[PDB]
């Protein structure tokens, strides 16, 4: 599923991401825009052989099991394919564990390089929430 900007903001708010660990809703929408272009089916392979999955591009090296990343962890206790669903629940629940691990949203390279220090409120402007 390819979400609209306000559609995704509303789904993320309903799932508890507004101000989660201090990160306003616009930070999460900006991250998803630049990680996946709002597409739940996005995948990208990394140089180390791991793969990133879904709307927030969660990495199989640490967070999910895809059967093809030797010696990886599965810290969210899910198959990576669960992160490509049109229902964003699994991706949101896993992102909450990531953002809590000490490094905040710096775990998402595109957030660090394209959202951090910008006016992220613009990503929810006009939306009914
Ligand atoms: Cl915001
Ligand atoms: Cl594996
Ligand atoms: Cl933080
Ligand atoms: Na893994």
């Amino acid at each position: 599923k390819v979400f609209g900007r306000c559609e995704l903001a509303a789904a993320m708010k309903r799932h508890g991401l507004d101000n989660y660990r201090g990160y306003s809703l616009g930070n999460w929408v900006c991250a998803a825009k630049f990680e996946s272009n709002f597409n739940t089916q996005a995948t990208n392979r990394n140089t180390d052989g791991s793969t990133d999955y879904g709307i927030l591009q969660i990495n199989s090296r640490w967070w999910c099991n895809d059967g093809r990343t030797p010696g990886s962890r599965n810290l969210c206790n899910i198959p990576c394919s669960a992160l490509l669903s049109s229902d964003i629940t699994a991706s949101v629940n896993c992102a909450k564990k990531i953002v809590s691990d000490g490094n905040g949203m710096n775990a998402w390279v595109a957030w660090r390089n394209r959202c951090k220090g910008t006016d992220v409120q613009a990503w929810i402007r006009g939306c009914r929430l």
